[PDB]
């Protein structure tokens, strides 16, 4: 019932309603001859929408905006990218051209620039130290510390008890560490524990790639990271 790769062709995007006024968006990308799924979030804020992450590329992100317009019919006025990789910021120029205000932490903006990736316009203050949280419209943004990346943010929707872990949290079917080129393996379990401490009441946990679940995804990710550490 949650959409998988086989159900989403290259260039298409699906929306999945998680709770009232909260959806994930699901897209796919092909690389190195394999196909990968990717998630972001959409949160209603009155008569407008907040977008969390792009749909991994310009073409997908254009399709995302068109699917939002068709299915939901409310304007995306702001978008937050939760770290600097292309699955999170690829498509920011499309958002910007469409009149969406784009945001990321100054840490993410800096790393995107170094990588040659698209750079969200606005800088989110107040997220520089592990454990920091700020409200942004209908969500809380939380910097748990370095994990999948040094800049990774998580997002919580308090009205719906939805925690969007982004790429710091792995789906259950993922048993090996992916590409950890930019990760802080040493800190990742501690950063996960900060998420658990701050959001123990979360009822839905959305990873950056793959199937949602509950808070078990946190300990799952810790297990995978620690096994990789000991490789
Ligand atoms: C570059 N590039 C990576 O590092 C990917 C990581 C990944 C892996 Cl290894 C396995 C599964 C998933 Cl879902 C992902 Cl996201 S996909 C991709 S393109
Ligand atoms: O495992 C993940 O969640 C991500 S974002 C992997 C990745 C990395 Cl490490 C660099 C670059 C790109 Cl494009 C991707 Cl997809
Ligand atoms: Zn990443
Ligand atoms: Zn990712």
């Amino acid at each position: 019932e949650y959409p998988t790769v086989s159900e989403i062709p290259v260039g298409e995007v699906r929306l999945y309603q998680i709770a009232d006024g909260v959806w994930s968006h699901i897209a796919t990308q092909s690389f190195d001859g394999a196909v990968y799924p990717s998630n972001g979030l959409i949160v209603r804020d009155g008569d407008e929408l907040l977008l969390i992450d792009t749909a991994w590329g310009a073409k997908n992100t254009a399709a995302l905006l068109a699917e939002i317009e068709k299915q939901i019919g409310l304007p995306v006025t702001r978008a937050v990218s939760t770290h600097f990789h292309d699955d999170r910021v690829g498509g920011v120029d499309v958002l910007r051209a469409a009149g969406v205000a784009t945001y990321a932490s100054p840490s993410t903006r800096r790393l995107a620039e170094v990588e040659g990736n698209e750079i969200p316009t606005h800088s989110l203050e107040g997220l520089s130290s592990s454990g920091d949280a700020v409200r942004f419209g209908p969500v809380e943004l939380f910097y748990p510390g370095a994990a999948h990346s040094t800049d990774n943010l998580v997002v919580y929707v308090p009205s719906a008890s939805v925690l969007y872990g982004g790429c710091a949290i792995y789906e259950l079917s993922r048993t090996s560490a992916g590409n950890v080129a930019d990760a802080d393996l040493a800190e990742w379990p501690t950063s996960i524990e900060r998420i658990q401490q701050h959001y123990p009441e979360a009822q839905f946990v959305i990873p950056g790639h793959g199937l949602p679940g509950g808070l078990d995804l946190l300990k799952h990710t810790t297990n995978v990271v620690k096994a990789h550490t000991n490789r």
